[PDB]
């Protein structure tokens, strides 16, 4: 079935009334209710109409909407469930949320695990940075803001509700809020992200498109079938209801001000606006009139760039009245002061949920975010910090985050200090290399921002400011950010055995100590002796692999290393190897095997208590392999002192030494996330309809090695070195019951 004869599937839209068209308008198909006309759209034709008239029976606040959508479908069979944080702690393929529908991948999407309640209801705060170079401009986007959502799960044979329901719920909704079907256009398009797709209808009510109906049935897989922005996804065997309700638009779409900006925080925007250089006055008849009128069209020329929206820039500079320069005398601050806005909400959530700033991984996306809005405030010489408009952000929000603005505080002090010294050598390295190529390209200016910190905007001013050839390029900073949205790819990968050979009977994971056991030797590939069953631990997880011998009616065979092969455990032995079908008797070394378990077990302690003394936003920085020492990686905006040092080494002591039980069991996903949150996935994110969880003391996570019986047995923890390996991460090497 074809995306195309998908919707001809769709009993509810021509059983009430909506016939499909094709204007173009947009040149895609549509489905209307309004038997009058047909030009409908978003985009090129109409515009907005609701500004000065809202669409919807009253205005609502922020709270009020998100509070209405959720008891409209919990009242319709919902379940609610509490947001996810902006940071994808449950995946390890994107760095931030973009959907509500990426709370459920890959996991929940696959069938792999059970969604929290089915169906769900969520209103989930996403960050959508491919749009960064529209917000501010078009009046209806945003890098962060909350997809409100109702999602069903459906395997074969176990349906929740499909495509007709799912229509008719947004139909209902809108009806209930004061649009009738009659208004309510459905545009046909496909949605894909995150490893899924499937073809949607796109809600569109007063020239906007306020929600997105998918009808995911479609997975990216190598071999795909359908071509959708790049990538090329089959058909999945379950298929799901994935909604997308942006409540910022739907609240715009109440109160009918001029932009979304001016309806879910005007005081952030007109704290902005007092305290800045802006040239006019947000009290004058004359400037408010200008923008309203400019707010309508906003949509159309908010998407074009260069000789396109400078068409229409006259053709509403001439329906207002003054000139084009008088209109972009307010239009142009006014988009610098609503992304400032923007920007700072975006930061509450980014830093509020745990991210530290760096120039790597999902810290580079935060410090982009922070430096543009360091350079938007210096344009409007802003008589604030960023820091008091993120508060104020804070408050009208009214949410609760795991980093308090205490911390946000500290760190956007330290950002704005870095910046300082960018930009000053940063004027002079670009002014000189205007000298020198006089014509600055894409990538001159991607290298200017990634090797020096210098803001794109702030390069192509001072080089246009001295003549030379350069001009803003599409998404530039979209580019920037979408070179760094996902993983890179770790090139440490898969060892495919000639053979098939029987997962090997991993005896490492209920006992720590069983140093002996009894196997035999299925297989003998190279120096990969591989058996039954083992304790001998492959190298993997944050331990390293164990060392020992097989003993059998040969003699001793000493084994030198340990690997793995998806799931069958390699036995690492040279020269004098045992014979396929041979009855062993392992004996791993004590000394090695229990110096990893201190030290393992000593890394839950140490990372415990490293969140404990300096924040929340600790994490894991990641485990790039290399087992020399025994080392520990976090997220951390600058050095820690002595005394916070002290302070590290002090509680870690404190927790060995009230030797408190480690425990590990199998548990479902589900259950262990909904008993022990996200950090339950600091050192990465395993596979699997049931997860090893692992407790050493108050530290919960989502293990695979071996550790001590109880805290007391990891001896005595010294910090032995404290190293800045790069901004935003701080390397701990330490000692665990020995030098
Ligand atoms: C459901 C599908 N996964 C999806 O995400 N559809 S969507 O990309 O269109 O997003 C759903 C809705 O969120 C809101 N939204 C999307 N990006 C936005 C942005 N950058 N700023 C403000 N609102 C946005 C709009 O209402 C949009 O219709
Ligand atoms: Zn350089
Ligand atoms: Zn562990």
């Amino acid at each position: 079935m074809t995306l195309d004869e998908e919707y001809l599937d769709i009993t509810f839209l021509t059983e009430n009334g909506f016939v499909r068209k094709r204007c173009p308008k947009c040149g895609k198909h549509f489905w209307t209710a309004d038997p009058e006309r047909e030009i409908c759209g978003d985009p090129p034709c109409e515009s907005y109409s609701f500004i000065g008239n809202p669409v919807f029976k009253k205005p609502f606040e922020l709270d009020e909407m998100r509070e209405y959508y959720l008891n409209f479908f919990e009242r319709r069979g919902h379940g609610r469930i509490e947001r996810y944080p902006v940071v994808a702690r449950w995946r390890t393929d994107i760095y931030l949320t973009i959907a509500s529908i990426a709370d459920f991948q890959p996991f929940v999407t696959s069938g792999v695990a059970p969604p929290p309640a089915n169906p769900l209801t969520i209103s989930q705060p996403c960050i959508r940075l491919d749009d960064l170079d529209s917000v501010g401009r078009t009046g209806r986007h945003l890098t962060l803001f909350e997809m409100m959502a109702h999602h069903a799960f459906n395997y074969p044979g176990k349906e929740i509700y499909w495509k007709n329901e799912t229509v008719a719920y947004c139909t209902e909704l809108l009806n209930e809020l004061g649009v009738k079907k009659e208004d309510i256009v459905y545009k046909e398009e496909p949605w894909a992200g995150g490893g899924n797709a499937g073809p949607c209808l796109e809600a569109i009510v007063g020239g906007l498109e306020v929600a997105t109906l998918v009808f995911m049935n479609l997975e990216e897989h190598p071999e795909g079938d359908i071509e959708i922005k790049g990538a090329r996804y089959r058909k999945m065997d379950n298929y799901i209801v994935d909604t997308g309700y942006g409540l910022e638009r739907f609240v715009w779409a109440s109160k009918g001000t001029p932009t979304v900006y001016d309806a879910i925080f005007p005081e952030v925007v007109d704290t902005i606006i007092d305290n800045s250089n802006v040239s006019f006055n947000r009290e004058d008849e004359r400037v408010r009139r200008i923008v309203a009128e400019s707010s309508k069209l906003a949509g159309i020329m908010g998407e074009l760039r260069g000789e396109r929206l400078n068409q229409l820039r006259k053709s509403v500079a001439d329906t207002v009245g003054v000139s084009v320069e008088e209109l972009e005398g307010i239009v142009v601050p006014l988009e610098k002061v609503y992304s400032l806005a923007d920007h700072t909400r975006c930061i509450l959530f980014m830093l509020g949920d745990g991210l530290v700033p760096s120039n790597a991984g999902a810290g580079y996306l935060a410090r982009l975010m922070i430096r543009r809005s360091l350079r938007l405030a210096e344009e409007l010489e802003l008589g604030l910090d960023l820091y008091d408009l993120v508060e104020m952000h804070k408050k009208i929000l009214g949410f609760e985050f795991d980093v308090p603005l205490s911390t946000v505080q500290e760190i956007l002090e330290l950002e704005k200090e870095r910046y300082r010294t960018t930009v000053s050598k940063g004027t002079r390295l670009v002014e000189r290399l205007v000298e020198r190529k006089k014509k600055l390209e894409k990538d001159d200016l991607i290298e200017l921002y990634d090797s020096h910190g210098i803001p794109v905007e702030l390069a192509v001013g001072i080089a246009a400011e001295k003549g030379a050839e350069v001009e803003m390029p599409k998404d530039i900073y979209a580019e920037l950010a979408k070179r760094h949205s996902k993983a890179e790819k770790v090139q440490e990968k898969k060892i495919t055995l000639q053979n098939e050979y029987p997962a090997t009977e991993k005896l490492y994971y209920d006992d720590p100590t069983l140093l002996e056991f009894e196997a035999e030797v299925i297989g003998v590939e190279g120096d990969f002796v591989i058996l039954n069953r083992s304790a001998f631990y492959p190298e993997s997880g944050g331990q390293d692999n164990d060392v020992g011998y097989l003993i059998a009616n040969g003699g001793k065979f000493e084994v030198v290393d340990v690997l793995e092969a998806d799931g069958v455990v390699l036995h690492v032995v040279k020269g004098a190897k045992p014979e396929v079908g041979t009855k062993v008797k392992g004996v791993i070394d004590s000394d090695v095997r229990w110096r990893h378990m201190r030290h393992h077990s000593a890394t839950h302690v140490l990372l415990y208590s490293l969140q404990k003394v300096l924040g929340n936003h600790v994490w894991q920085a990641g485990a790039r392999k290399e087992f020399s020492k025994a080392r520990l990686d976090v997220t951390h905006f600058r050095r820690p002192s002595e005394e916070e040092i002290k302070e590290i080494e002090m509680l870690a002591n404190r927790e060995i030494l009230a030797n408190k039980p480690i425990k590990w069991e199998w548990m479902d996903r589900i259950e262990a996330e909904r008993k022990f949150g996200f950090r339950l996935y600091q050192g990465g994110v395993p596979p699997g309809r049931k997860i090893r969880v692992v407790q050493v003391g108050d530290d919960v996570q989502a293990c695979g090695g071996t550790h001590c019986r109880s805290t007391g047995e990891i001896g005595m923890l010294k910090i032995l070195k404290v190293e800045s390996i790069q901004d935003g991460v701080i390397r701990f090497e330490f000692a665990a019951g020995e030098a």
